[PDB]
């Protein structure tokens, strides 16, 4: 019932019902999974039928925090009445270790927020949900409610981490779906929506992890750890947006661990080394008779693999070359795939070429396109911190109609390694629907 | 009586009453977060749940200070009088090491400070909160009250450092939101407030910076610490202020971590060194009639990165090449990245040419331009005790009104070093908010 | 028994309430200061907490010594009388390592100091009050009080210097505010209150330091110290003061220590050394057609760190050069910081420098201005006995006006070693504020 | 009580009281401070505290000596009566080697010393004091006094030295204030009162060391010790006092070293060596009709410094250069300091050539003038056994009227070493100042 019922690295259970309730669940939870979040939600796994042992069984097992949604049809259904709502409120007044979050939707006649709200809804005999911190449903309020239980996440986590020397450790896809043990022993998982363009990830995701990124700094300085740790590897894109969040200019140095079970690590900043493991394999040479007009655009492209599909790339040259100032393509010089030890290293020369390119020809955004292992994605997305970058990804797929289209490169996220307000400034990528 | 009031490296609680006391307890945990209190309040930091068993847990947890905002509404206080304060004021009847700030916002009818005014709208029948120090609801005010708990913690902190470590671990941040855990495993930790503008230090967390920065020498001075050890990192205009603040004439040797675990040591003050690591890349020799009569201007530009950027400090020199007298630039001679164990050294050879530039003309103000990593910039603004600072960063975000604008160099901070007003003598920057 | 009453390095509490006292004892405190000893204060140093329980807690930590100060409203207020008296007397009754001054601005019809008035306005019945030593809270009466402190101290301190090798060791600022633990492991700490004018001193403050400029050679004398250990690191013209204080001639070897932790040593008396390491670059030759009559007026010139900046003695030039029978500028020879034991050599090769301008000129007082490291400038201060020097501070600054100052010297005091009244003969300098 | 009291270099008390016994204290102290003694006084030398328990404190710790000034307001007086007087009869009882000297302001209706006015003014009951040596309140009493109690010091001191390889050690500082710990590892401690001129040896100080210059070879021939050592460095002037006061067939060896801790050792009889380390500057031969009318003058300058004043000595040479006879100027071969190891032989060659001045010309005073350290001056002073000196000092210092007047030497003191009646025959400065 307290710490025996009550550990860190737990999901979290959300509570709904109805049209209104399965819309702002789903918001909220895709919202928390981009905020790293383990959840537990209903239509994520259940064995049908007798739905209500299998809910007092999961909630048994273990559930580090909880989160309430208030509705009319709360008040309406049974199964939030009766079959979890005892059991959180037993847990959060039992143990302190454990969170519950009320979030409120019905709003009051002029439209503030209701904090006795709850009460009514739920029906509980002695009240204790108006004093309860309560947010708005709100996107601005949910992500501020997804804040307070990732910030409780890390403050449960931080003895262990102070024990643990001090290495918080992340989980990251965008193609796994949504499952409650999908969670690893990492601090926190970052999950974000499979899109059905089938490589690319989904736009609402992005949207989440964008509203979210901002914590993820955040969430590294609350775990107080001088090392960072990242299990997984998401799409490209992805990837250079979670290296965005974390660079090493804020803290620590990253260790970055693919699904291959690779050991990325962090040597250096960005930097030229004394022995290039990468090459200019091509430039490019233009005189502007318009140069910057409004913002300038740097466009450049890293191969990490031997295999050599520029094909797409030039297809990108031959759509943009016009809007670019310069492009560069790169590729390992060292034949074999790319040495772990040596992947902080190769990470710094490709982010250094990148610095020279946007530095120099006008500090202007980078377009960047990685090809290469997860880990080093996020290793050169960490290590860029001054350029503006976008990042695109991979799309041999047919059209959205389901047309041919030549294999084309496509553009996911705007990223600021810096941004107070999300180190995705914008999400770019077309919905796949 | 716990022994987690004794410890000192401990948040500290501010307790204020919604809508009176929301502008006050800002303005004071943005001065104490600026004078480096760790600080833990209602706005950032409620983990979910119930909010008076929450405040319950985090008061149990330990705090080193708590200071509480009189208000005229806590009289109708739904949580202050119940549960925040009563657990205040018995931790300050139990540990003689432990801080009870009070800031009153009810004043006389006279004028003066009101001491009985606390005791009667806190409701406690002991008249204690009469005889306890007591300060003025100003900017002024609130300013002293957090010398006073620096002061305090700085002294709990004393016989720490004295017997053991003799350096005080001052961490700095900027772009670290709001919260209490982001304090680490140090003595006195400094944050500022984030703003939209994503690379300019916030106006009004500047001025609260300044405001500390009489109080952070005095800091230095009051823990007894040989040197000054800093971990983290900032805006690098506030890297070169807390370098006034922190001169190398008053602190010992001072060690730098960057927040990537490697840490730059302090060796030897202003000096071209027998060997120039770094070398003038662009140098100014230009005559004007006079030099513009006032204040003259200096714009040294010192990039330690390998990637060049000339964009925004050409634009920035076009924009100034009149009104400044002179300006250097100033670039690392070796391609590879700056080592650590000469960090010192080099911090020394770049204020020692930003000081030939700025005595060799007129004695002028330098318009600082840095792009090196944050222990040498640190140590830059460390070793400029003397000489007069404008600190700049570079911009390549659009206007506040979306517009493009090429890459920029603005002021943050004007620095007139090791100054008993305050070495931010001028927060220059103009942010819209 | 308290051992910390026996231990003489603790700080002295000074007891004062109300207009009269906050007055008195606001000189008193900047003079015990100005003279070395720590000392603790009312309004400057409250950590924040219960003032009674405070005050309880500064008296049970450690108090050398202990002044109160008395006038009726002493008798009037309730805290002086009942929460420090009481413990100030008891230890004074218990210890024999404990100084109890009384100073009184009460005066009877006949004007001597009351003697018998203490005890019965302090609230005690018993007239041992009487029995202790007083003086008038006058201007020469206060000093006096304020040498006694400073005799007991060293008294006190005597056997543990005469055990620990004789090293007589002071700690002295500028630039710190008051603050109670300033107090390092030195014997005397000379703190000089800053007042709003940057690289100034405070007049009020170099005048209190005037009226015990006199006690500190008596300081040394009764130390019994080989010789003198001096860390801190006050302003140039106060270092030059502080050096003259402590002449070469009384006190023999004398270790003087920077805030960098580097030992300038006292290696020769003034001589031209086989090396010259200083260079005469600027010098000035002129006979002696109207010179200031009687006295003649000379100025010697030293930076010791390579940047050279001569626009501030152009200015100084300009504006003196009619009376100034001649000027010399003295600057290393070789590039860089100068060695400790080269840092002893050096001072003594500046004072034969400026021992040779004064006597060239026929032996006249000399705007010594000074350069340089702190453990340069006390080591020059302390080789000028027979000379008399002028020290200066090095404008910078836009003055109070608004208006455009360029960068000038201010003469702020009048230098004569070995004086029997006080080193500093008079504070040249109008009032900071 | 054990032998702590016995040990003769802790100091020597004096008690006084009232208006009478001021005066008689402070001709007293003066005289006992010129004699060699360390003395304690009331107003001098009391540490802040109830003075009767300051005494018991004071005479408990550590006295080798005590003096009861008998006057008419003694028994008035409480604090004299019980307070002190019985503990230093109780220790003049219990201890054999203790001294206690009366002097009787109290004067017999006959006109006769009053033997028996100390036993009923003091309270004593027995007749005590009558036994104990008695002797008037007069200088010539005074100086008796100090006569007999540093003549008990010499012979408490004399097997020590004998034991501890016998050299007796002295310590002069006439410029150091009045103090009581002021004594160091020494047998004497002659000081000096510190005069209002600044510059100018004290007048009364410079008449109580005449009175008791007698003492001082008698002192040294008491002592029982080979050699004779000079600590702490006075005036130049009192340098050349206190080493004719020490002739050179009364000394022996002779190793003076001032507060610089550099010894500077006695070699030689008046020789003219073979190398000459001093040389002849400027040689001037004076003719003067009928030379010598009565007695001539001669006038000597030996700057010993490589720096040359020799402006004040320009205008001592236009105002008394018609009844002058000869003069001559000595400065040193050698650029820089004087060597350590040669200072005898230095002090030899000036001897010499001011004994050649005083001889050659005829029997004829010297007008001794030295800018020299304070060992080579006492070794002047030493070896100026035969022929009569006249000490100069310099000033710098304005008028007292407040009108300058040039550099100037003013007549301190003539000197005349071995006489009985006084080292110092006359002290030729005014009593004025």
């Amino acid at each position: 019932m307290p710490d025996t019922a009550i550990n860190p690295r737990d999901p979290v259970f959300v509570s709904y019902r109805h049209s209104d309730g399965i819309a702002l669940a789903a918001e909220l939870t895709w919202l928390l999974r981009a905020a790293g979040i383990p959840v537990w939600r209903d239509v994520d796994d259940l064995p049908p039928g007798d739905t209500d042992a299998r809910l007092q069984q999961a909630i048994d097992e273990g559930i580090s925090g909880a989160v309430i949604i208030i509705t009319p049809q709360i008040a309406d259904s049974r199964v939030v009445r009766e079959v979890e709502a005892p059991r959180l409120l037993r847990l959060h007044r039992s143990s302190p270790q454990f969170a519950l979050g009320i979030v409120n939707a019905i709003q009051t006649s002029t439209g503030v927020v209701d904090y006795d709200a709850p009460d009514r809804v739920l029906g509980m005999e002695r009240p204790e949900l108006r004093s309860v911190d309560q947010k708005s449903a709100s996107r601005l309020g949910l992500v501020t409610m997804a804040r307070q239980m990732l910030w409780h996440r890390i403050a449960a986590i931080r003895p262990l981490l102070s024990a643990s020397g001090g290495e918080l450790r992340l989980s990251l896809q965008t193609r796994n779906t949504p499952q409650v043990y999908d969670r690893t022993d990492a601090d926190l998982d970052i999950r974000i929506r499979p899109s059905a363009h089938e490589k690319l990830p989904s736009a609402h995701g992005l949207e989440d992890f964008a509203e979210t990124a901002q914590f993820l700094p955040d969430a590294v300085t609350r775990a107080g750890a001088n090392g960072v740790r990242i299990e997984g590897g998401a799409h490209l894109s992805v990837s250079i947006a979670i290296g965005a969040a974390i660079p090493s200019t804020r803290v620590g140095p990253m260790t970055v661990v693919d699904g291959r079970g690779v050991h990325w690590v962090s040597s250096t900043e960005p930097q030229l080394p004394d022995e290039p493991r990468l090459r200019i394999v091509r430039e490019s040479t233009i005189p502007s008779t318009a140069p910057a007009p409004g913002r300038p655009d740097v466009a450049a492209y890293i191969d990490l693999q031997h295999p050599r599909s520029d094909a797409a790339f030039d297809n990108y040259l031959t759509e943009h070359a016009a809007e670019l100032v310069a492009w560069q393509h790169l590729a390992p010089t060292r034949t074999g795939l790319l040495d772990a030890a040596d992947g902080g290293t190769i990470a710094a020369e490709a982010v250094a070429h990148i610095r020279e390119l946007s530095m120099t020809n006008g500090n202007a955004v980078v377009h960047l396109m990685v090809r290469g292992p997860f880990g080093l994605a996020v290793l050169i997305g960490r290590l860029t911190n001054t350029l503006r970058v976008v990042a695109y990804e991979w799309t041999d797929s047919d059209a959205p109609d389901g047309t041919f289209m030549p294999p084309r490169y496509e553009p996911i996220v705007q990223l600021r390694a810096s941004t107070p307000a999300g180190v995705i400034e914008r999400v770019i990528v077309a919905d796949a629907e």
